[PDB]
């Protein structure tokens, strides 16, 4: 069958690419974490299709469900907010296929591609989407106009010491920093820690911003400084952006020099 | 008037977001580097609109042209391949507005926003788009599934020593690396140099790939290794991706572990 990993962008109907719309239109079943599925349902894009959201809390379960359905011949659309390849479903799906020993049967490289196994075969494709970094950047100004690093503060499957390594490196390289999964009830110290690490490489007054629910209901853009992040409150719907040693504010906009 | 920086994605019609389509539909005049403008013209999206491509070779000229037209009351669409905020027109435009001393007149933060000056006023908005990183990643597998750094190898407005600093940092932090503007007739040594720097942090057999004209005519996906990049030939239509110490190839796909 087919397994299309559909990146839906920041969350609003106009935010999806036509390629994403078409992938959803041609899908028989749609799988994804509850929040994404509901957004699509609200848009009226899931009408007359099988929708799986129950028991789809875990990433591994979503991937296994989508893969097994695809292998059984179904036309599946597995949705990820933003882009599937950025802290999304692309990795879990490929790692699962790898674990099951599915082999490529079309001689191609990269994706899309046809893979097969004793269970059956699957045509896998990834539909790219506007990732959080660019989506929030468009609501800020030109914060990512130069070299940038994308870092997730989720230490669920990644040891914190490795994340600190990533942060120190971003600091020394003078990279604009975009923090994905900046904070949660459990993970309430990671953001502050990240700010303290970067503060060893750039000024306290360095531009920073917290953009919540970009392109969605209750969207919020909060401008602050790197020092301000030490006490800032972020959520799972927030993306944080930290400027480099050249970033500055310009009439309400977050400007990172192109040169 | 209006100045909409429209990110058109990788280059194919289905690759644009609906928001981008709508911004183009509502524009009276469209400005952009020749190649992007031609792609849109081919798509049939510039019919009945004023199209400026002549003399639009330089980024500064494109920005000034778009800004002055907007200030004169025109509804302008300035196009950038991928996303305007990633080595695109967002920075040049804001820096120019800053230089002219345009002031914000709506009390808002970030963008969109209304700015004004003795010359007139302009409503500025950035329409995000799928940037090269995610677009090529979708044609590779899950290469960016973990922390990633975006680096441009264009040393036109950025001293090479700073780029080397960025590269060494990406290496030590064990970041997946995406190289924008990897090579040109003039800049034919930067890619090799970049590979040699990263080779000090990760194995020669580390997965790497060169993706040319993603989603366009003559699209090409070439898989290789970090060592292979030392002699690889890239162009201005190519994006290079270098895996981290955990990246591996899986049945033709470029897989970077999510955890
Ligand atoms: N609309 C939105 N506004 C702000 N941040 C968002 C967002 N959508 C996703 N994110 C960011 O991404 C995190 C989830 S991780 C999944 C990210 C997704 N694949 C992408 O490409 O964006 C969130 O915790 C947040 O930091
Ligand atoms: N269709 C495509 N395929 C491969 N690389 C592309 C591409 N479009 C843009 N790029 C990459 O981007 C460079 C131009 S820099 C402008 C990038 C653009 N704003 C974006 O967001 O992608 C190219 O030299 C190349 O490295």
């Amino acid at each position: 069958g087919e397994l299309f990993l559909v990146g839906m962008g920041p969350g609003d109907l106009p935010g999806l690419t036509q390629r994403a719309r078409e992938a959803l239109e041609g899908a028989e079943v749609v799988i994804g974490y509850s929040t994404y599925v509901k957004l699509l349902e609200e848009m009226g894009l899931l009408a007359g299709k099988e929708v799986v959201r129950k028991g789809m809390t875990e990433e591994l379960d979503r991937a296994e469900e989508a893969l097994e359905r695809a292998l059984s011949g179904q036309r599946v659309a597995l949705v990820s907010g933003g882009d599937p390849g950025i802290y999304g479903m692309a990795a879990p799906v490929l790692e699962l296929m790898e674990e099951r020993g599915l082999k490529r049967v079309d001689g191609g490289v990269g994706l899309p591609g046809r893979f097969a196994g004793e269970e059956g075969e699957v045509f896998l494709a990834v539909i790219p989407g506007v990732t959080a970094a660019n989506a929030v950047a468009s609501l800020l100004g030109s914060p990512l106009a130069h070299d940038t690093c994308l870092i997730s503060l989720s230490d669920l499957l990644t040891p914190w010491p490795l994340i600190e390594r990533r942060l120190h490196a971003a600091g020394q390289g003078d990279f604009v920093v975009v923090l994905y999964n900046p904070q949660s009830k459990r993970r309430d110290w990671q953001l502050r820690k990240s700010a303290e690490i970067l503060l060893e490489y750039r000024p306290k007054e360095t531009p920073a911003a917290l953009v919540k629910s970009a392109y969605r209901k209750r969207q919020e853009v909060a401008l602050t400084t790197l020092e301000g992040l030490r006490e800032a409150e972020a959520g799972m719907l927030t993306t944080v952006v930290i400027g480099n040693r050249q970033s500055r504010f310009y009439e309400g906009t977050f400007l990172t020099p192109r040169g």
